[PDB]
């Protein structure tokens, strides 16, 4: 090992590992010279004072009698500057005197510094350190204990059984991870984390969650402090290919910090964070240069901690009092920027310590320190449970405890798995089978110090985790500032929820954070604006124009008081007036009653056929058949072959077939459906030929019979040309009953029905006209 | 470390680790007691001959002066029961004498022993334990040298730069894995790989050219020594609950020994296999018990090696000689289950060597053992290039050499790196910077000896590696006994290569090698047995009944030798030969002339409208309205108000009406095609009206004029009753072309031409008969 080391002597030595430098040089070894370790180049001031965190309170168990009485302790810390490789060139030197048993050819001076071996050793930072350091030490089963490293492989047992934590597992800040975009209602985001074994497996266990809540993921990335300048700006071309404005970062320190000034320098804003713990408060990171494409950024934290005099200790610092600290001297140089010895001028060692703005000293809270000096008491107050060992009553076979001066390691991870004790501040610090506790987190934004510009951490709530989920989570979101100032909350869903009219479709091989709407034809309706299918309408309803609630009905095909039908009305009531008259010369001045009684009949019969349909209106039809047979008997009765009340002969065969066809043919108004929007009419729906057969039968029979008696009259003047004004009057009645047909066929609803009306009163007109103007007008 | 070891000493130390056990014990601590080592209680002969040939080859450097002079050579091997704890509780050993500039507190004995550092290390076999002391050394660039560890992870030169191979890598391995699938023709394979750095890596390879290829993958399974037997009987289950009979076993030895005394019970036949090289040639594995279900077993081995006197050095064994070799007494008890000391009985020492079955001696072939003999010899043959070091032409800077007394591990990387010699049979051992040379590999079928049930190793078969792909392999099928004694080749594709008549559609989900195969409808004639999609016929064919080639033509209808129209046609016939005797009559016994040859021509005018049609023949339905048009003008002619040469005034219009129709309506057969097998006919297409208005111009005009002159002369006798005969063949006339029109508009093909053509030769039979029989007769 260096010089570079922490090291006073002591009954029991505990060392420890630590990040004095971010990032190592990564030179090249070429093998045609000697070769040796590198310099790592970066530097640490919360690494530095979390070193003065382990050695003060190393002190305080040294100095109080109350803690382990007659007895000194030993450390030899080094410096692991985030590479496994002086890790493992560390701890080498931690397993040295258990290695007596394999190592054993030193024969001559095997106890001549006679060395108490490390029992137990604070751990390291990252979790690749500390991975790559507990396969070593589960061997020998020395207890290790980190205090950053938060990755849930080394929960298991089987591999790490000498690790502990004073830091608690991931899986939770994984749930909260989830919970806040629940709580922030969001279902499309997209995710950055650490190359390593804290930030790939914490994010797998974040898919985990994201696809038990169903919120799809837009990418998943990784990077570290040795990442490719193409592949940085490869992922932030996939950023800005994409849309997503949350940001899970899931990583330490350093490592964004080459991405974080690509980004800065690639100007990229509207993206938001969310942060975790090994990160949320960076302060190399937390730049005002950086926060104008950071801020409203929210991640966790642990709680405070409290330790007496400690400020005053941490400006206890000299570097020729360093002696145990080799890393001192190099540290205040690094502070002064000078070069002491005993371009950079000479160094003084006598400057103010509160003199120059540094993380070391320029806090506001105590969580991973805190956790370094929990840490080193826990161990202690395991060591203070074997050193009061119950004489007979220890964790052994037997209760059978061993002496303080001759302490194996599993036996201190023995009363170590079973070490029940509070706090200074009162808190029952208690290992389960995980090798850790839980607690609390605070929720922080990174706000903004307005007239400074320090980015500060408010608190804008917490996460507690000791009750269960749906519960544990709460945010007072009156101080959020999402954008550093922006007080609404954003937009992050993929598709966007669309309005009322168009139903939402989903596509092919994308999933419900994403999708599409379409507008549903035709009796849309689609009230609500996010439900994904729509209705189709009732019968009495036609969808609007922007397919919202369908209200238009359907057609009104009844011409009751229509204005086109009524002058048609009135036309025929005109005509039963002319015969009113007519019959009122010839009552003043058979055929003479009945003839004209019945054609009053035949006149009448289609006026109850107008209107809105119904039973007995669309039954009325039939009487229009009716009535012109029985107006027909003047042209037997009044044929120049002149008993003449034997009409009776084809009013019953009539009146018959209308008996017989009431009930074969329907005697009710059938509203028919043609049209799709306006399609309500009335058509009767007659049965099959019934009308027909009746019509044939009647109508151009007698008219028929007529003609046949009157063809030889026809040249023939009688009375005044009697004959010919009947001729001109049958020929006149079947032009009218011929030209009825086709328009009644090619027609629909009413366009169809007023053209036989039309056609029955301009029939019933003509004959009566032709009889009984050219009789009276002479 | 134990007193189970292997050490001589000597001026440099190398040491090796070798798994003496296959498995170990798994007991559980309990740290109550002193914890302590878990005895590895398994057996592994293979290992011990592999002890044999290192320390064999070692004596050879050492007898032999031309190879480093002056010069003993030490060791310290250890045993490496498969376990990475064992592994690095061995290796920390080894770095002991490197650790004096980290451990410096052993200042009155740091020379006692004087101990040269271990320079070089032979590694292990296991990747995993490669791999985990593989981190250790590539700090002090301490060059080990594995000699099984053939995973692809270790071509990596960044983390591990102290680390080379004398075993190809797996790559082509996995080529190979893909080429004999390929060879052997199948899509739909499953696979099972161990669940480590061997098997892992080497199936994602195997996956990305599974993938290259497009052969699917059925699953993908992982199992240890370790696995957990419900999780034995899940795969178990797996593999019964799908289907596909070749495997990709991809594993080391003792691995699926679980599994595979699992499968003896479980009793599953028929799944063929194939073999990793790690073990392919596994004499624990092959077992005659286990070659009812394994047999056809094809795998990869390395080529065989040479190695002097070496039977006679592994028989040169004796207890009590085993001065460099802890191992050796408890493979003498364990080899003679005996207990020797100085149940089971007691040990004389003296027992034949080669008198009991053991895969120690019982071998064939040496290609581990080859491979660690020249691994040790590589070493010292690097070493001898340091031994003659050119004055100032070395491998450093400036070619400045250091002596041989002290001499370091980076040193001898650095020679190690450039190695340029040749092998004892001639093969120039040469270090890329992947740290290997490659070979070939051969391809072997596990046969059985039959009269002793040995599983035999048969070569049917090598992959050469140094060609190309598509070129690098070559296998003689000829020996190849699938399912160790069915010479065809089975089926291992999962959706059956379908017949003919279905063309093979596509299932969702699941890729090209397993799919669907529908039967296409009407037009099918899929031809090909293994095409995907099938097409339709032209326009002459119709599917077969099973969906064959199309051949089955279309409709023949034509009528023109049908037996149902012949029959007709010689009627009509028969009556132009009833008008041939009339005319006959008239001649010999205008209207006595020209009215008998237009009726013949009215005769002959359908006897043109027969046959198949054409152009022409579609023509001629015109002359069969203009000659019945002549054929009228007799009842022009013959009324009683009886100049008579005017029935041009009628002919021209009717021809002038025909005129005009052959350019208007089309005088072409028209090919309609109203059905879909057969739809073959003719209907000639005319335009909209044309035939109806010439009809009705000529036909019912003629014969209502004729009707309105012999209506006043119907009730008139005259020549016999001829104006009744008249008018009764005018009334037939009319009605035969009144009949004719609902026949032809509800018709189509062949049976609607006949109609027209038998209606108007019955119509002209009618009036030719009502005319002349009734004038001839009487
Ligand atoms: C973003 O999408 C999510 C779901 O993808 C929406 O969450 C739904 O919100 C509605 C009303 O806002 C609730 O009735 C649902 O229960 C929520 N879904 C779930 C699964 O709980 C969220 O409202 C969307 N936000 C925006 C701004 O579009
Ligand atoms: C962790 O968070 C919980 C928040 O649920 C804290 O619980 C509080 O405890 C105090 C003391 O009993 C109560 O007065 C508060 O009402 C609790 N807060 C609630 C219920 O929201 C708890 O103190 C935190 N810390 C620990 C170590 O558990
Ligand atoms: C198993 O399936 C494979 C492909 O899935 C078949 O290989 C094809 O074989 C035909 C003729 O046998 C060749 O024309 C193709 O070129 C082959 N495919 C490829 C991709 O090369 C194989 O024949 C099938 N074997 C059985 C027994 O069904
Ligand atoms: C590896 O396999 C190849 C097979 O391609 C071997 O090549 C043979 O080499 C000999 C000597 O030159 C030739 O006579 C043969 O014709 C080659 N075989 C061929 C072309 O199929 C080669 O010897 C093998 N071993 C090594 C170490 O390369
Ligand atoms: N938990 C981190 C270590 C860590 C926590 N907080 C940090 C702050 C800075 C750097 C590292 C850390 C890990 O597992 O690797
Ligand atoms: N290549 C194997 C080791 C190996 C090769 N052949 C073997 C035979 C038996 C046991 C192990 C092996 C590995 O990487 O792990
Ligand atoms: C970065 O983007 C912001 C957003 O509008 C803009 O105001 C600023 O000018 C940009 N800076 C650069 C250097 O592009
Ligand atoms: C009592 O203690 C001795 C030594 O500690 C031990 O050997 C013995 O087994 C113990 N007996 C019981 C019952 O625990
Ligand atoms: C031991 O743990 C239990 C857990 O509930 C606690 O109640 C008790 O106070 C602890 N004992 C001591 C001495 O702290
Ligand atoms: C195993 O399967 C084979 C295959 O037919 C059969 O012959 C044999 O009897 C089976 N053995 C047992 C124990 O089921
Ligand atoms: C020559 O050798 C010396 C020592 O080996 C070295 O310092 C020097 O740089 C070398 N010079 C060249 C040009 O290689
Ligand atoms: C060195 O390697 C080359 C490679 O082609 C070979 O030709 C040459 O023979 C090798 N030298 C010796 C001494 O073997």
């Amino acid at each position: 090992g260096p010089d570079q080391r922490a090291q006073k002597k002591g009954d029991i030595i505990l060392g420890g590992l630590f990040p004095i430098h971010f990032g190592v040089a990564a030179k090249d070894q070429d093998l045609k010279s000697r070769p040796e370790s590198v310099e790592c180049i970066r530097y640490n001031f919360r690494g530095f004072r979390w070193l003065q965190a382990m050695i003060f309170a190393i002190e305080e168990i040294n100095s109080s009698p109350a803690l382990l009485p007659n007895l000194t302790l030993g450390y030899r810390i080094f410096d692991t500057c985030n590479t496994v490789s002086k890790a493992l060139e560390a701890t080498l030197s931690f397993v040295a005197q258990n290695k007596i048993d394999s190592l054993n050819l030193d024969e001559f001076c095997n106890c001549s510094e006679h060395i108490p071996s490390t029992i137990a050793v604070v751990g390291a930072t990252g979790s690749g350190v500390s991975t790559a350091v507990a396969n070593l030490l589960g061997l020998f089963y020395i207890p290790q204990v980190s205090y950053a490293s938060s990755s849930r492989l080394l929960s298991n047992k089987n591999q790490f059984k000498s690790f502990l934590r004073t830091i608690p597992n991931d899986e939770h800040q994984a749930t909260a991870m989830a919970d806040i975009i629940e709580y922030f209602r969001w279902n499309w985001v997209g995710t950055i984390a650490a190359d390593d074994d804290y930030g790939r497996p914490g994010i797998e266990k974040f898919r985990e969650e994201a696809e038990e809540r169903d919120i799809c993921i837009d990418f998943s990335e990784l990077i570290s402090q040795y990442s490719d300048e193409e592949e940085i700006q490869h992922v932030v071309e996939v950023i800005q290919n994409s849309t997503a404005k949350v940001i899970v970062v899931f990583s330490s320190g350093p490592d964004l910090e080459p991405l974080i000034k690509e980004i800065v320098r690639r100007n990229i804003t509207g993206k938001i964070w969310l942060a975790s713990e090994a990160w949320a408060s960076s302060s190399l990171i937390a730049m005002p240069q950086y926060f104008h494409v950071v801020g409203g950024t929210i991640g966790f934290a642990l709680k405070a901690g409290q330790i007496p005099g400690f400020r005053e200790f941490l400006k206890k610092v000299h570097p020729r009092k360093s002696v145990h600290n080799g890393f001192a001297k190099e540290f205040w140089e690094e502070t002064f920027n000078c070069h002491l010895q005993e371009f950079r001028p000479l160094c003084t060692g006598d400057e103010n310590i509160s003199s120059v703005e540094t993380p070391y000293i320029d806090y506001t809270h105590l969580r991973i320190s805190y956790n370094v000096y929990l840490a080193v008491y826990s161990i202690a107050h395991a060591l203070q449970d074997i050193y009061t060992c119950l004489p007979g009553r220890g964790l052994f076979t037997n209760g059978s405890c061993a002496d303080i001066k001759k302490v194996e390691a599993w036996q201190v991870l023995k009363h170590l798995r079973h070490l029940n004790f509070t706090n200074n501040m009162g808190e029952q610090v208690t290992f389960d089978e995980c090798g850790d506790l839980v607690g609390n987190y605070s929720i922080i934004n990174w706000h903004l110090s307005p007239e400074d510009g320090s980015i500060v951490f408010k608190e804008v709530g917490y996460y507690n985790v000791y009750a269960k989920k749906g519960e544990r989570l709460f945010i007072n979101e009156e101080k959020i500032l999402w954008s550093g100032f922006s007080r609404e909350v954003p937009f992050s869903n993929c598709s966007r929820d669309c309005l009322a009219g168009t139903r939402k479709g989903i596509i092919e091989g994308e999933p419900t954070c994403c999708f599409e709407c379409v507008e549903c034809p035709d009796g849309e309706y689609s009230d609500e604006t996010d439900a994904s299918a729509c209705n189709k309408c009732p019968d009495d309803f036609w969808s609007n124009e922007n397919h919202t609630s369908c209200i238009a009905k359907e057609i009104e095909f009844l011409s009751w008081t229509e204005p086109f039908g009524i002058a048609l009305t009135l036309f025929a009531v005109l005509g039963i007036f002319l015969t009113a008259f007519v019959l009122g010369v010839f009552i003043k001045f058979e055929l003479s009653y009945l003839l004209l009684f019945s054609l009053l009949c035949c006149f009448s019969s289609s006026l109850f056929f107008i209107g809105e349909p119904q039973d007995w209106t669309c039954r009325l039809r039939q009487p229009a058949f009716g009535i012109s047979f029985v107006l027909c008997i003047s042209c037997i009765l009044v044929k120049t072959n002149r008993q003449f009340l034997l009409v009776f002969l084809c009013t019953f065969m009539q009146i018959v077939i209308c008996v017989i066809w009431l009930y074969t043919a329907p005697p009710s108004s059938y509203r028919n459906q043609e049209l799709e929007d306006e399609i309500i009419f009335i058509t009767c729906h007659e049965g099959s030929l019934m009308a027909l057969g009746f019509l044939i039968g009647y109508t151009c029979l007698l008219a028929a019979i007529c003609f046949f008696f009157a063809f030889k009259s026809r040249k023939l003047p009688e009375n005044f040309n009697e004959a010919k004004f009947i001729t001109f009057s049958m020929l006149i009645f079947f032009i009218v009953w011929i030209s009825f047909i086709p328009a009644y066929a090619s027609t629909y609803g009413k366009f169809v029905s007023a053209v036989e009306v039309i056609a029955i009163l301009a029939a019933s007109f003509g004959l009566l006209a032709c009889i009984f103007f050219n009789k009276i007008y002479i």
